[PDB]
């Protein structure tokens, strides 16, 4: 039986920004997001998220994850900055005054934490029989954290602040997760006994480490040793370097199971994205949102894909594009912007300098060069020549146009929506279609080449003139 | 008097892949490629390659690499799935049966190990008659190599693999690399007494060594400090992560001979690639194939070449390009894209949202903007207008253009192939060019403009109506 | 009271260039620059410049540094290849023979250099009555720098070079920074005592610290523990690497005061550009030059500016532009190319395959697919349709055209300068305009549609005629 509390009160001042700290994202998802997914899977009794500074624009995206994930999650407001210990004595007011579980509790800035990493805190604290279990681990650089204090025989004494530490104390490379499992009656004893005396005036959760260990209570730290699991972010640099971390482990999960990924360094994978087995992943590439790329597939160099369906052996190279599907075998790129809507079938080709916004384009359908395709259904087989547009937009209102199978649009040709194509039609190059054109016809509106002899000579006398001469 | 062989008979299951494992590439070459070249330009007496999972597709490779090295490479096939000790037993059975030169062992896996590192091996091995010596190397992350056993006078005893190896034995850092020599008696009588009592039930060769030590046979290791040229690939992480070395190593090469490259993390060269002094090269960069890059260009940056050939003193920008050459002083990008066949003359410029295939373009022409370049021959000094398209297919067929020097062509021409345009000729803005246009000639053919008064009170009450009111 | 030196004579022949070394670039500023402004900061009475080797091609941009930063620099010439303890001789002849104040000698290949570990070494040198204060610090790779020697008490009593170190030597990781503070007696009196006994017979000026203790003067090493402060750069390996290291701090800068960088790996920014908090940059971007952006923008990802002013709230993806500005709420890209004096306004939007070139462009306006824009005045809340171009350039000369607020051109419609068209003005798909068009007027030149039917059963018997039937 446990209650697990997320403190997610504290400003986040040090991020410098107007969205709330705990909503900043990596490979896809907020960090609270990530911490609840965690958490979530551990499926613990309770689930209490301490909200505080901007609770009434965070507390709705609870709500909205607890549907998701499909439990309920309890909010309690921490009202004043009164530091960590203050944020657990929040947290408790949401439980019945008699709650017996364990207490665990983590902060909503440490997004790697994993059910994997809790489970065993929880197993841990339980076998030793702790009043209090804190995780910690060692890192190279260890600003900012607190640091964990230990006696000769290695027993751990106290965890003293970044802010607090005298510099030899600082050289402490050893620190705290921020993540801890409780004894509830020993918790709400130490709680009531914090003072303020430190460098921020706060209630240090981390006092509590020293105040048990005076009281001759079990003490355990626990140290977790691939520190990316337990490490923090309280600033943007912070942030950036943990999203890097956690996108190296995606792409290795990828790599593992069967996805050649040229450059991890500069391949971007969001958590949900599945990508199938011998797709090769050139460098430059970003896979956001619930993209999904099938097998034998080759994406990238410099591609973006946000929500993106493609199938298998697609190729998509030097792409930008959003909400779209493209089918098996179809190639897009390079330089090729889709727009949410656009549907591509299997073997189409959508090539350079092409734009397609909230239209489909059959099996086997080609549009290689230098155009753009909006609010258009195309049928299967067909090829639209180089430099064309679909002309949605009439100044004030936006219309389809419909183009047939087998279809041989010349380069230069307007569509003036609404307008049908007939299956098996071509139009001439230079065409301004605003008519219907029957299936098998040939529709034409350039005026016929004059050419105007010796027109250099009279107009440019020097240059092309020489050399015409 | 020196046999190598080379085993590559597993099936390489941990890359997850339907491509034979040793046919993966890095820096432009197959691991198998790398390996062989490396071998060929030791020259040995003997080169064996022994097969086994997939040997028919990879066998033909093998013979392709032989006639590339001008050498004969033996193939000998391993039937079954009974581990690297098995490997060299049917690789020695390509040998006569009194050979008597040593016997150099390394695997298809281990893809940065270079002639020096083998001559050193051989010279090593001579200089102490060893009846084995073993290259080893030392790893921060040993993971799946076999562990060094040393006695506690540094003497080597024995090779524990990771899948055998004791939780203490794990963390050992001093490495297997899998390349050893061998007097040849005293490695055949190993061989016949070897047994699978081990974590895969195989013959391994590493047990070679104990069994060796064991007999009262002087066994050497040679420690090799560069651990990435020893280091092997079994997955698609160890693969990235040694052409990432692998590239840093070229990059570096290249920046030491007199090249800028800005950023070496995101700038991928492979093998063979040239490139000239003076040259910069900017972020986000691949040169593939056997590009060449002259003295004092701008590459980059996001630009792709795959066998571009590229002059002195040219700016390639933002290009994705392939099989194509770039005259001296050329200018081309921000993005453009260059299909197989192009060529164009120095001072030449092929500008943004332009595409070319399969078409020559003479000294100081240029084609700056929004423009399809297809099956075309163009002269020198001319300058295509923007947003123009060489229409090489009409539905069915592919045809030449032709268009001669000091032409100057109106923005929105189609040339609808076959068509010649004359030296010094021009076309009016909007022309479809159907038909040849002699030298100084104007062509044309675009109605004449109508403005239509107040169409937009009438048409659209609201807006621009109001405002044009 | 203090002169500085810096040297920057020597001929750099390992960069393997034609460009003067300390000429060689790192965000945005050559290394002699970053040096310069470093010494400037800290206002020393005198500032001299030992150039040497190409000194004709390096002394005009000293002059220039020196009215940017309103201080005169003074240039001394090295005449012979002397060695470092050469250079300070001559540097010395600009200073008046009876100068009495402290000698600071830095190189001009140590570009990270900065102003407060400049007076941190004044201040150390002055506080133990030196002869002598050396900068020192210690590397992984100390490859090509002097090494500390030390006595068992740990007293500096030389440094030795790369090239004249023993093995053992060679394994010593604390280096010399080339960076000192001197007493001028001490200093002219150990430069006389040189002599030139060492690998590359030049006065080392590395000498003068052993020579000084060997005086019983004392000789004081202060431990630089940011490395990166007092690293050098002989070749373009180690230019990179300190470019890479200087722009990680530059990006933390940032990221510290509130800009969200995505991927600090592949972002460059160089140290001028300013951005506004909140801003957004994605991966594969460089801002370059005196690039400003402001607050909530989304940058990249693959975008470089160079010289462009970006508004608030703007976003600029896989943009490549120079010498523009775009305003507030405004829109570029994907695909988008700024040429030098465009000017796009406030909720503005350039879309994808656009180029501008000098042109400006008011607020509300949108220019969204496949067009040019050259030497162009266009107004507010017009739209600009698909695939135009605004033709500047008549074959042989330039001119402008003025598009008034609220108009709504037609795609494929070809602007020929000089034209107006007049606020509230249509033009229909596929027009030529030549002429001005009054506004609220609808201009027009396409001739009509003809449908030519069975055309493809008669001209193409077999495929799209297969379909028509
Ligand atoms: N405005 C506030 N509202 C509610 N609780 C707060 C507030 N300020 C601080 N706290 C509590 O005190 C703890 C420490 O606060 P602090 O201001 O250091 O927050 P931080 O987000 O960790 O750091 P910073 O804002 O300095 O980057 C927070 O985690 C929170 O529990
Ligand atoms: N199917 C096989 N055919 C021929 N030889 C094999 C086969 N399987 C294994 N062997 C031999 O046994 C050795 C060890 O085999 P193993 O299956 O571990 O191959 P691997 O490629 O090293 O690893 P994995 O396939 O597990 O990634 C191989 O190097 C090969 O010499
Ligand atoms: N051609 C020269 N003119 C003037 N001074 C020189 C010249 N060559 C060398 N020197 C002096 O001798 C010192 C050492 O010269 P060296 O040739 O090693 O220059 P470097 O730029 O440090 O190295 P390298 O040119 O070998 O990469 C230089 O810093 C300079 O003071
Ligand atoms: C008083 C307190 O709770 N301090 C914790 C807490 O620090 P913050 O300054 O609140 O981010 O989280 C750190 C882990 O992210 C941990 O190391 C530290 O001990
Ligand atoms: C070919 C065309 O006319 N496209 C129009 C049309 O583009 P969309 O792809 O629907 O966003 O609507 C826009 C206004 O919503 C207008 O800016 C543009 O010119
Ligand atoms: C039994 C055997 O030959 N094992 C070798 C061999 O391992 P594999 O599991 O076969 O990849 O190659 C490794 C070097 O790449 C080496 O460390 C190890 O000892
Ligand atoms: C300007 C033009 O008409 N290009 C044609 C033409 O392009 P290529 O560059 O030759 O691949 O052939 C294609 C079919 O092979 C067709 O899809 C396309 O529309
Ligand atoms: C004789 C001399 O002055 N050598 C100095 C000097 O070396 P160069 O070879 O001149 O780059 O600068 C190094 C620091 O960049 C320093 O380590 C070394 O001691
Ligand atoms: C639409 C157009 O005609 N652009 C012309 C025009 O481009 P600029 O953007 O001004 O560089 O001048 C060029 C010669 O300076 C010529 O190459 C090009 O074709
Ligand atoms: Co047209
Ligand atoms: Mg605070
Ligand atoms: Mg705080
Ligand atoms: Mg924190
Ligand atoms: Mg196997
Ligand atoms: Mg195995
Ligand atoms: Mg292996
Ligand atoms: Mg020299
Ligand atoms: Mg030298
Ligand atoms: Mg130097
Ligand atoms: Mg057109």
């Amino acid at each position: 039986d446990t209650a697990v509390l997320v403190l997610a009160a504290g400003p986040g001042t040090r991020m410098r920004s107007d969205t709330p700290k705990v909503l900043h994202t990596l490979a896809g998802r907020s960090m609270l997001s990530h911490v609840l997914h965690a958490i979530a899977k551990l499926a613990p009794q309770r689930l209490i998220v301490v909200l505080g500074h901007d609770h009434q624009r965070i507390a709705p995206l609870v709500g909205e994850l607890a549907d998701t994930l499909g439990r309920t999650i309890d909010v309690a407001l921490q009202d004043r900055p009164l530091g960590t210990g203050h944020a657990v004595l929040c947290g408790l007011s949401a439980l019945p005054d008699d709650y017996a579980g364990n207490v665990v509790v983590t902060s909503g800035d440490t997004p790697l934490l994993d059910a994997d990493t809790l489970a065993d805190l929880i197993a841990t604290h339980r076998a030793v029989s702790a009043a209090v279990t804190v995780l910690t681990t060692t890192l190279d650089d260890p600003f900012g954290y607190g640091r964990i204090l230990r006696t000769q025989d290695h027993e751990v004494m106290a965890i003293v602040e970044q802010t607090d530490a005298t510099p030899s104390q600082r050289e402490i490379r050893e620190v705290n997760a921020g993540v801890y499992a409780f004894d509830i009656a020993a918790l709400r004893s130490a709680l009531s006994r914090l003072s303020s005396n430190n460098a921020q005036q706060e209630l240090y959760l981390t006092d509590v480490i020293a105040i048990l260990r005076s009281d001759g209570q079990t003490v355990h730290a626990s140290h977790v040793d691939d520190s990316a699991l337990v490490a923090g972010v309280n600033n943007r640099v912070q942030l950036a370097e943990l999203a890097s971390e956690l996108n190296r482990r995606v792409v290795a999960a990828h790599q593992l199971a069967g996805v050649t990924v040229v450059d991890p360094a500069t391949t971007w994978i969001d958590v949900d994205v599945t990508i199938g087995r011998d797709t090769v992943i050139h460098p430059g590439t970003q896979l956001l949102g619930r993209t999904q790329i099938g097998g034998r597939c080759v994406v990238g160099p410099d591609t973006t894909l946000t929500d993106v369906a493609v199938g298998d052996g697609a190729s998509v190279v030097r792409t930008h594009g959003s909400s779209s599907s493209i089918g098996d075998g179809a190639a897009v790129g390079p330089f090729t912007y889709l727009r949410p809507g656009t549907a591509l079938g299997a073997d189409g080709k959508l090539g350079a300098f092409v734009e397609v916004k909230n239209s489909t384009i059959g099996t086997g359908t080609k549009v290689p060069h230098l155009t753009y395709v909006g609010d258009a259904d195309i049928g299967e087989y067909s090829n639209i020549g180089a430099s064309s547009v679909f002309v949605n937009y009439d100044g004030t209102s936006k219309r389809r146009t419909t183009v047939g199978s087998h279809v041989r649009t010349g380069s230069d040709t307007m569509f003036v929506a609404p307008v049908t194509i007939g299956d098996g039609a071509y139009t001439g190059a230079g065409t301004v279609v605003r008519e219907d054109v029957p299936p098998g016809a040939l529709a034409v509106s350039a005026g016929p080449q004059r050419n105007i002899e010796n027109w250099v000579q009279r107009k440019r006398p020097g240059s092309p003139a020489a050399q015409a001469s």
